[PDB]
């Protein structure tokens, strides 16, 4: 079997993410070696290992002819043993994975196994198209969708984020609303695939993919989108959410800022009001909202065959009583991933249309589903760019130069959400930011958002 040299993983601009390298892998056949047998201390001393654990190894596998003596050697070090002539140790010419960028996309890119099978991230996902077969034809490049450029910005600023509200794991996600890519997918903490020798099974882990949370009052932008498009509610129609609670037969909906009375639709996103999503909710009833929220991908499989990508649940319960419908429209009865997040914020900012997740390089791009129609989807749109801009909304996730949009929100364990995309007025990106907790996360938001728009030289929009 002569190994295949594996295609070449680089980011969306060309940049070197996974590179196979040649190495020399010394074999030895151990009934031509019980021959050179005075020849084993000098062999073992070479290949670093013990004279007598060596010579176990030897006899124990007397019987056999093929066994390994070293893997991964670079050229001249495997050079240096098969010029010691010793009787029957020959060469295999495989290669080793190099990780250029190291941790910062550890999670996106994966890494191969012992014998160069992609066994983690896109290492794995699109292993055939990598692998290429045997001897022996060369494996194929792939471009990833990720811009290393924002990867590392978003990885920097959020491993800081972290640090700063002594904050132990996280991730962030930034997505092309027009194109689907995935431009930056960074989880905290992170490891470094070149030396996994040793690493903790919790850096290990994709969160963005992986860990599933009920999403709060990110989604009443979705629970909005029902209402605009039920036909029984305008932006400017009033909900009375005095003072500030609202009794479900046994339950008590309790609101964060008590201090309002009539509120209208916009209000009721910028004070992030339980009790005014609520009350629409039993108006417009839980099907309209449980259906944007499927048709968004809320709880659906969002199809990148990703290693590991979990789906969370929304429960379609046909028929729901009020507490579950409450509970549905401020985001507590459904569980999502990050990754579900934004392509949700994604397919609102990109006017209402869905285009399909992508991790590698988007050149023709599909066409979407218009999911929310266009009008309720520029509305919304509108509403979520006060939640910023406006008195009492969410200032620390303003991105100077730009108009952005978005909402903050805590999940559940609890974790610290916000959810937004930028320009506000012609959208280009989508960001969720997840920070796992004992407005966190909007600053970072702005943060990341600033330079991410920057490096895509997105026009300022704030004129
Ligand atoms: C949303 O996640 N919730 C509703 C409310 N919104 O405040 S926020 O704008 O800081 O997200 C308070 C937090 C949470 C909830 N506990 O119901």
């Amino acid at each position: 079997a002569i190994p295949a040299h594996r295609g070449l993983i680089t980011d969306r601009n060309g940049e070197p993410l996974a590179v196979s390298t040649p190495v020399t892998t010394l074999w030895a056949n151990p009934k031509e070696l019980m021959t050179a047998k005075e020849r084993w201390p000098q062999l073992a001393a070479a290949l670093g290992q013990d004279t007598k654990l060596f010579a176990d190894r030897i006899e124990q596998n007397a019987e056999r002819e093929f066994i390994y003596l070293v893997r991964g050697l670079t050229p001249e070090q495997g050079e240096g043993v098969i010029a010691l002539k010793v009787p029957g140790v020959y060469s295999i010419e495989e290669f080793r994975r190099f990780y250029p960028a190291g941790e910062v996309v550890a999670h996106a890119v994966g890494f191969t196994d012992v014998d160069d099978r992609g066994r983690e991230g896109i290492e794995l996902a699109f292993d055939e198209w990598l692998a290429g077969v045997p001897g022996a034809k060369p494996g194929k490049t792939l471009a990833l969708s990720i811009d290393l450029r924002l990867q590392y910005l978003a990885h920097r600023e959020l491993r800081n984020a972290l640090l700063e509200n002594g904050a132990k794991a996280g991730s962030l996600v930034i997505m092309d609303v027009k194109t689907g890519e995935i431009l930056a997918m960074t989880n905290q903490p992170t490891y470094n695939p070149n030396n996994r020798r040793n690493l903790q099974p919790a850096a290990m882990r994709n969160r963005a993919m992986i860990d599933v949370f009920e999403p709060g009052s990110t989604v009443k932008p979705f629970s909005m989108s029902a209402a605009l498009a039920s036909g029984r509610w305008k932006p400017s129609d009033i909900v009375d959410v005095y003072p500030g609670t609202l009794q479900i037969g046994r339950y008590t909906i309790r609101d964060v800022s008590r201090n309002s009375r009539q509120l209208d639709l916009t209000g009721i996103l910028i004070k992030s009001s339980n009790v005014g999503i609520s009350k629409i909710a039993f108006d417009i009833g839980a099907e309209s909202i449980y259906s944007v929220m499927q048709q968004v991908g809320l709880g659906q499989d969002t199809g990148l065959g990703f290693p590991g990508e979990r789906v969370g649940n929304l429960p379609n319960h046909r028929k729901w009583p009020k507490a579950e419908t409450a509970t549905l429209a401020y985001g507590y009865g459904l569980s999502v991933t990050a990754i579900q997040l934004a392509h949700a914020y994604a397919a609102l900012a990109n006017d209402g249309k869905s285009v399909p997740l992508s991790m590698t390089r988007v050149d023709r791009v599909p066409d979407g589903v218009q999911v929310i129609s266009p009008e309720v989807a520029s509305t919304v749109q509108g509403m979520l760019q006060q939640v910023v801009e406006a008195q009492g909304g969410v200032f620390r996730a303003q991105v100077p130069g730009y108009h952005a949009a978005g909402k903050s929100g805590t999940a559940r364990a609890y974790r610290s959400l916000f959810a937004g995309f930028a320009p506000a007025t012609d959208p280009r990106i989508a960001m969720v930011v997840v920070i796992d907790e004992p407005l966190v996360s909007a600053p970072v938001f702005s943060k990341v958002m600033a330079g991410a728009l920057r490096l895509m030289n997105v026009p300022p929009d704030n004129l």
